[PDB]
């Protein structure tokens, strides 16, 4: 498949014990996809709170997911680790379910050189065979790529692209320049538009869980030039967004799905539950924008 | 004269001891006015080696300008300082020089609290009278403004604006939308697009002394709607900044506008002259641009 | 015991595949405590690779390096993670297996609150039963924690210390005098000398595998006010530390071992070996200091 | 006059109107020498509100405070300005008037190179033919200078020194080490013991302006060896630190010499005066230290 579209960063509801609810993330996966009418779900991303879970339990949310949507809908599986030997292990399974991508974040904590990120992602191609788009998330990791060290990258043919986060429009407008047939995905909500006019092939965000209709029309209505209605369109989805943020956001979003049905679950720990001090404002929100 | 437009953050071109050589500086404000065709002049701002400068010199800027163009073009006195009693008298000059509005930096070096930059800004305007345009730049003061401090400096009615240049555009659409009547003029070139975008009234900017008319169809073709059109423009104006940046921006700017005949002088000391050895790929960048 | 003292964070040695090498581990352990003269081991730190392992390997470390010493020496294990069932879980083994005490780095990556770091370490207490020690390391996970946070973590009566690495003398100081019955172990070996005058109970070093005689002489000379001589061992010390810090510090360490005839092996991917270029000039360190 | 020893940064009362209080300005002065025993003063600094002044008061403030003292009282002038000019013509002035040495804070707001930074202390040099010390103050200047870039500067005659106020141990020991002949003079109060074993020659500071005996102390005892009295007084300076910190240091410190009887006068705006609600928590402090 072509990769470009909007994408849901897939949320994961969990029991107290912090175990995987498969019948709510069935629902969740569901949910993304034809209520929200995204092209496509990012698996065992952050927002999928990715980073809990063990081997056992990110295999689980792959499979789950695969078997919740139909043929057409794609599927990027977010395999990075600090444990690169996990990495490749999650990478095959992934591949093996028929994931059409696979993602990982830049390795974090311990301070890299580039040389020991950029052979991460080179090995786990060696191991999987499988297409490979760069996770860039410098807010969570603090490491920042800059063009020189993308282009190095770029250069491998498998690597077909960037889920693109750092807030800089200068760097992000020089690879789309430098790049122009890779795939760039950007995956900071409340900048669509700014994305969007910038060139981006699309975008994966945790907030389109929920708003994943206006989301496509910011994109489709920036495209076509109707650039006032898009950030119209931005105004109101920011307001859900800083919302969401000033509630604790990966539980807020489950709570609004749960709102709708939906066996949300809780967030896993030490990620606490929604606070219920927050619930009237949530409540009004909701109204507000039919969420 | 409303101030919204395209301003040109005026250069100042320097003698061997560090003074102002009045008749290049004359010609790089009619520059801007007539060949680069902008809507005003920003004088004595970060660009304008400002901060290098004695009262008498900052005086003598002021007056220059203003004698160097006609009565149609807009002129913002930037008038921050350290130095309070400066600042003020500064303001008063430049007010009664005929000075469209002031605008003045954060108070940076020392650790401020937000109530003391507040009434810095209070007591510029209680002792001049002038409409005050507040000029955020934390990329060199290290100053940020939440929401909530932009909310209380825009409760005072000669707050009239702000030149905005954090690299944030879900701040500045949080400001565009909770303060639809006040001035937001960009002061980030190289996301003028993104900017225009956003809703800003405008623009100020170094690089626009050299391609403002760049500038000018990358604002007004985002507007209309032909986006793809004003961000191709946007990757050329990004070539050329990115450019000067690697080679030092003021005094690179100085050098393409000596190409057009203009006495463009030397930079301030501590500031060093364009170096010599980027001359063939400033040449190369002149040709391929027309500058 | 009173965990007063200096201990070695355990190194540790693998295959090409990145499993752990029993033999070498052993040999790592046996040289921190007899030939180096520690008091302790500090295990499945940083400095052991651990956030690179996966749940069994931790195991396989605890169980190894408890294996390969006394019954007098002192011995910390580290459960941090960002599964916190997986941090219950290795506490439990290790609580079982005799460990002194448990540690845990802050949880990192996800922006968590404070009050889900505090819960964090309740959980782990309420689960294990044992004592904990905070281990502190802002350089790594861009989280700070301050004096009214530190507070509040001590009124727990299990919190019997932290692990402090933080490049701020200040802060230690006003935590050395809030909680002078609480342990603080320093974890900045180039700063040895300046923590012990500041009222360190000992410290925590991955470069004290090969050079612990020279930190304990730095920590006993400045407790009795020998304080020249402790300094000019720091300075020495630091030509050291500078120096495999430039190379890479964990698999130099690691070469260093290895020239003791100790099965040292190699550090674990995304880490890459040794470089050789850098074998002269690590060659004439050894010789320099007899390490 | 080689220039070891305990200075005090000297704070500067102002009238209503932002101008120098002399006489006040020569009661702190003397109260630096006589009271507080120190053996010289470090004017025009950070804490004489010096970045705020005009030319004519930086030169009144020199003028004053050498009328005010002995001649067997060292004197450094702090001279550094983003005018490079006006940093000349201070220099000049107070190398005329007799003071001792000149010392200037890197160039900042700007973006300067380190070339640029380099020649400003040489060319403050050349025309003044005056001793120069290096004024670091990373936290107000973002401005780091590492080892390389010392030894450069020192590899000048006339650079003799540097007020070093960078958090870092690691460097400022490397930097002792390499340069065992340049006089090192720390500038954090709170972490003069660790300075002072460290090999410092000395420190300036503006809390001695109020506890500079026991600042001698900590320094003297530290030297001897007697390490754990020289640190309880560093637990007890760091509670007037900590304080006066809380509550805005140079306006809280001009206060408690008021209680002195001496004309303290106010803060130069943009500077508050010293809060009455901190009035009760600041006569608690002074009654319990005897300040």
């Amino acid at each position: 498949k072509d990769l470009k579209g909007l994408y849901a960063a897939l949320l994961v509801p969990f029991d107290e014990n912090g175990q995987v609810n498969e019948q709510g993330l069935k629902q969740i996966a569901q949910n993304a996809i034809e209520t929200e009418e995204l092209d496509g779900l990012y698996v065992n991303g952050s927002s999928g709170e990715n980073f809990l879970l063990n081997t056992e339990q990110k295999k689980q949310v792959f499979k789950v997911a695969k078997e919740a949507v139909g043929d057409k809908v794609k599927l990027i599986a977010q395999v990075g680790s600090l444990d690169l030997n996990e990495a490749i292990e999650l990478g095959k399974y992934a591949t093996e379910l028929g994931y059409d991508a696979l993602s990982a974040v830049t390795p974090f904590y311990y301070p890299f050189t580039f040389e020991e990120i950029r052979d991460y992602y080179f090995d786990i191609i060696e191991a999987t065979q499988n297409n490979m788009i760069i996770y860039a998330i410098p807010d969570l990791t603090g490491v920042n790529i800059s063009i020189e060290q993308f282009s190095e990258l770029f250069n491998h043919e498998k690597i077909v692209g960037v889920k693109y986060t750092a807030p800089n429009f200068f760097l992000l407008e020089r690879i789309r320049k430098a790049f122009p047939d890779k795939l760039i995905l950007s995956g900071f909500d409340e900048m669509l538009v700014q994305a969007t006019i910038s060139g981006v092939d699309g975008a994966i965000g945790s907030t389109y869980n929920v708003n994943g209709r206006r989301a496509r029309k910011i994109f489709d209505l920036a495209r076509q030039g109707q650039i006032q209605e898009a950030y119209q369109l931005q105004h109101d989805s920011n307001d859900i967004i800083e919302t969401v943020l000033s509630m604790g956001i990966y539980p807020t979003l489950k709570e609004i799905l749960r709102h709708r049905g939906i066996d949300a679950g809780l967030p896993k720990r030490p990620f606490k539950p929604f606070n219920e001090a927050h619930r009237q404002t949530l409540d009004q929100l909701i109204a507000k924008y039919d969420l």
